[PDB]
């Protein structure tokens, strides 16, 4: 039912439009930005660079769903920080682990990366419950890292591992 | 009512609104520290830094979706972290009480996001009435900069006034 | 009168300017840079757009008509002064806009602009400009013997001048 | 298969060659730059368009249905030689069209590129594939060992060639 | 009635057609050319450069009536070469001498140069008496100076000097 | 007739045209010596060799202005004045006559305008009609060149022919 | 102080500003970009030499030793101001030379550049300047609060401004 | 001891920075940008010389003597956090230097960058190292299992951390 | 005296010109922009290389002592005048130099370069120099009115004149 | 012998590479790009210096000789592996050094570069180096045929492999 | 006097070149454009190294002396013709060197260039130097009347061409 | 002969192309481009050091005396041919080597080119030339008329040319 797409200059303003609300400052290849304009220069100037991948997903009737990124990619180490982004009027369709297992997927076997890792907020269990759910696994317990809403805020660092994803049924 | 109005990163489709506020003022209008007249000036200058981050610019619009003002921030230093505010309402929306409403927004955006310690603002001396307003938002005195810009014939007196971060999360 | 603006010059208002500057006789130029045609002239436009070195004002009336155009020229940020200029269309000649035009120029280059001296040139042989230029405040302070080749014969032009406290006192 | 038509590769085809690199479960590249999204393949269109390195053909048929896609890549003047692959459209494949496509091919390598050697690698995993070059007169030179991943597991393929004389003969 | 424009983007192709039949290698700013396309390229390399100027004619009913070309202009010896061409469908109108009248006027008030000189091929005894009732006198006969439809043909050089146009009715 | 077609220089609309011809004839095409097989690659060569002037080409039309072939000099040197003219005619005007009119209208250009001294041409040795028409037409065998082309499969030989600008002027 | 004179930095120069702006501890600036490498501020140099919004002077002396630099930066020619600061080199400092500079520089600000007001901050942390300044015709227009972060704290700086008027006319 | 001091990295110092990263049988990176020569490293230097993401102090003596580097790098002036890493030379581990220099690092960082977490990597294999900066005061904040493939195999780091709240209210 | 050489300006000589403009005491331009710095006027002297505006001459004696500047400026081709400076060095002042520098200007711009009008702004605080170019055929055609800021004021410069025919009519 | 060093190539180095490849006696090339001159070479050099596809190491003794190159390329970081190729100089070839350099590669590329298959093409007709090859763990899974046009024939080159684990599980 | 040589100009040639335009007291050109400073031409030259309207030889002799220029300029390879000038350094002049360089230009001119006819310019008011190409075989085509403004006013020139077909068939 | 060696060209080596094409009085080429002083060579040099149509190659002895030069031109690898010629320095003809040199120069295009054909043009008026490209191995294909401008006329020249299995398959 569910695809997903690599991302293209059409779909910029469903990535700005997701960048709003949840209200960090947003970034595209570690450059920051806040505007439509801002992002468009930044896609036309990255556009060659493999550090980052990013695929919108749509549904069988082309609905915009939600966006899978991967950031920091590292051919050496192996290794990818992964977040995901769904519109607020796709939340609680049971979306997010098709995706996220999509993500798992391609990382591990078309990228062939050896581990990829993400960022949840502390001040927010379901999140690390459903990474949980999925394979993840506390890392670390990074003390204020990141300053959102007024203050300095913890957030969890998640693991998987390849074999563990692709054999861990055998 | 207030809650209605709401901010909005600034846009190449913006510059037409912003070249209409900047008529009305009969002061030189600056963009990134450089000087502007004309439509096809800022559009050359907004292109130029589209990528700078000294300055940050909100347009102001309402739930009916009318232009009402612009929220700037100059000067950002991420040493010191500090920045200058300005503001400026349409004619047509001036004196319907948004102004409060707006100063206390863009004191969040600079507090609650982009980690500023000390927000600093420019008035006229010879508009006592927009002094009482900001200090009533919390803003202080800091200087009374003696003929600091040429404005309109004449050189004028303007207070510089600031208020920092740790006062406004505790207010 | 009152009805008359003053409005920065765009990309758009190229044509009239380029039609202004089709009877002259002389030589027309752009930040120094002479031009026949609005090609050449536009070109030019897009090379001089953040240079402060003149600054020019279209003309438009109540319905927007396009009357004329104020031109300040050789612009002097070190000692305070321009050389000022100013076309009024044919078709809107001789109906008492020259001198509110003068005007909203020296408003504009002393209140707004904060220069000191306003100098402009007028041919000898128009007798009736420079008792205009004089009616506004202007006094002049040089003849200059055959400054300029015009009608193929050079001729001569007074240099007419006006300082910032006298304009505002 | 008479209707078959070769064309070379110009820019309104990228989208069909987008299509065609979706399903490959492989890291698609162009001049061995790899690419996922149309815009990052078509500014490598746009910067590779002289190179000799590889050269490409669409196929499309009597009313101009595209059908698939022949690749010649690793092209080499001095040794003469090129790797070869091909794609078929989904909604195209298994109707006898391989063979005259992969014909064609050898066609142009060998009759209008003067080309001395043709090698293309198979999934071993894929039994058919493999029989099917052999048919057009293809021959193992190489089994490769663990050469690429390939669905989360290094798979082998092998190697197969063909030459100039032996098309031609 | 009749008017002189300077030429713009939007008269090249009128340019274009002129430079056909009478069939000589044409050139801008000394650059051959053949094609629109060259042209078009010629004009936008040299639209800053002044060694040359051309003015398009038209009526008071806008029909392109032929263009003046000034071109070698030096601001040293402040002289420069005209030529000018009539499009076939506007030719025994009476129009070349007020055109002429027209260039010299511009070259010899505006620009303020000091000589005006031209070529006419030899075997047009018609051209000749035209610029010679012009004002124009010969200072040369030059042997073989050019290649035109199968050989090296002769042509007057001619010329009129500034003091002579503006002065010569005082 | 024949006074009927008329050259005309090339012009980027006219690419199409060209590709369609160049295609039917399994060699490789060049433009200003270099390869090309899409009509990209083409478009991409014309403009960087537009103000190159070692190739002329005019495209051949009649008078109800119908696409009928296509007139080339290259290697044009301007020291020993010389150039290679080839022709290239569509399909469907192959067998109508037109050839030695389009033939004799190039050696008019190339000998009464650019002022050349020899033109020359290359002809497939396995094409003795077409041999025989050059000749009638005052081209003269200068040489028969061994495997010269690589051509729809093997090394052909061409003769090479030419004829001089005083033997046409003197026709 | 008779033998001191300026002169309009240049490239040669560069080494001399870098060894300045070490053991001061700031975050030093040129056109308000930052550096702490000599190739950094060669590099920013190179990439500011047309750039008028501010101008430098090296001081020598008669023997042409390099006793300090004075800096004008923030230049606007609308609001006709600008800031001054100044930095003599530790080796130099109690030797009586601060006064004849700052002289020099309002004097080229106010006749040479014809600007209109000349300001800079001195830490509140620092007296003696401060006296020194007033002495020279600033006075106070701001007590600038928590303005900079220098030495792992924020620190109060005042403004001071002088007048052209003020400097060209007072004895008349 | 205190006779050891920092300095602004310069183009001079590019060869005992390669040096260094002989030994380590790590991929080195200029400004996440990998390179093993000298010559990559010079290209990749003079690429970077204006950006702030990443600082670099070289260490040397009285005598000066090259000692080694402090780097800090993934600077992000919004969340005001920063990586540390440090080199000491060969002949230069094991004379009690490390401390003091994660000590210079640390003031620079929160004196005068207004940082206000550093952190770091350290290798779980060398427990010896992870005692040294505990005993500095920095504090474990994670495990990360598998994180660089280095001399052989994939490895765990401790992540470390201190904040600047607590290294200016220090003993 | 008779000695005394006129050279055209080249890239060796900017110290001399840069030391000349040092104690001014009023800005020095190149080609209308400002400059205090010889790494400044260096910059600027290779972007105008090529610009005709303005045309500079260095004087020697037949020693090659550095004797002063001649400068010419605002150069127009179509009306043909010029304004005109000269700076004599400090220590070569006092010399009876200038008329004869003067001259030598004067005879370049009138002789080669073809201008029909030079002329020149003399402080009217000034009136040795007033009288010295009197002395040489100007004629005062302007007093200006505040012209320059120079030493904290406004000051007047008379602005003086010749032409060509004067200058060859004599 | 254990003395031999390996070392990242760098512009200095050029002149050995270009002795080296000299009598090759088939092209030589440069991230797929042929040469022959060193001036080609160094061209050529600066343009991939940031170029990953390809890595080339220079080996030296302790007393700093110019023994040898080591070079990967066609380097996939997706698939992970590379083509090897090794030349010793002509003047140490025959002292047994080529296993100790062999190996020192596949050390870099196994340990340090992080990748799973190395290979090579070797002459059919050099059988010595065939067996040299499979001595140190490489082993034949390819005889190309008429692969390298070479002194005037198509030649047969084997193609040969190691993979990383048989590399450090031995 | 056979030893006299000519030699394609080299950019070191240039101070000689500059040597030679300071008497002239008439504006000097390189390819149709003006200048005075040595750095001017400099800049000149290298903008046209490949520009072929116009062509200089340096004229040496045995003791590698410098002799003079010859120049060839508003060359066209469609008409085939070309302007020549030729330079004589003061301290060689009247030594008879000039009708043998003429001999030299015209020798190049006609035998290697290929050109039709060459053309030049001498001053009416210098009827010994008309005298000298008459008798080297150019002759009269044109009398220029105030064609270029030189040293104080405006002169008559002599245009005066010879043609290849004439030179090759010489005594 | 035994001793002779070549060499691909570089930069330093153009000061002796140069000399070369000085007194032979063609006009001469670069990559199709014309040039006569060393600074136009040399500017062409750097325009064209990509450009794999020509390849040069410098001949030296063991003593590394510049000998001559061998050039190949036009060089295509659809139909695989290129154009060959070669320039002795005046100071070193006649001392045999030019068959030496030409085998060289069929031996790469032949070999490391894998080219399939190769000619050349001699004049007409060199018969000792002609024969001997004829003895090795080159046949007449082409009596080009009037081809070239060569000293005041209009000049013949044989075209020559030798196939790759020719070269080297004839002794098998």
């Amino acid at each position: 039912q569910l695809t997903l797409r690599a991302l293209e200059r059409g779909d910029l303003r469903f990535i700005h439009n997701l960048n709003n609300n949840r209200n960090i400052m947003s970034y595209w290849f570690e450059e920051p930005y806040e505007s439509f304009d801002e992002l468009e220069e930044l896609y036309n100037k990255h556009i060659h660079d493999n550090a980052e991948r990013r695929f919108v997903v749509e549904d069988a009737q082309k609905n915009l769903i939600g966006l899978v990124e991967l950031i920091e990619i590292n051919y050496i180490h192996r290794s990818a920080e992964f977040q995901i982004i769904i519109a607020p009027e796709h939340q609680g369709k049971g979306f997010a682990r098709t995706l996220i297992n999509r993500a798992l997927d391609y990382s591990f076997t078309i990228l062939n990366l050896h581990k990829i890792y993400l960022h949840v907020a502390v001040e927010n269990p379901k999140a690390v419950h459903l990474y949980e759910e999925c394979g993840f696994v506390e890392e670390g317990h990074l003390v204020e890292e990141f300053f959102i809403n007024g203050r300095y805020q913890d957030v969890k660092r998640m693991y998987i591992l390849q074999s563990k994803y692709l054999n861990r049924s055998e």
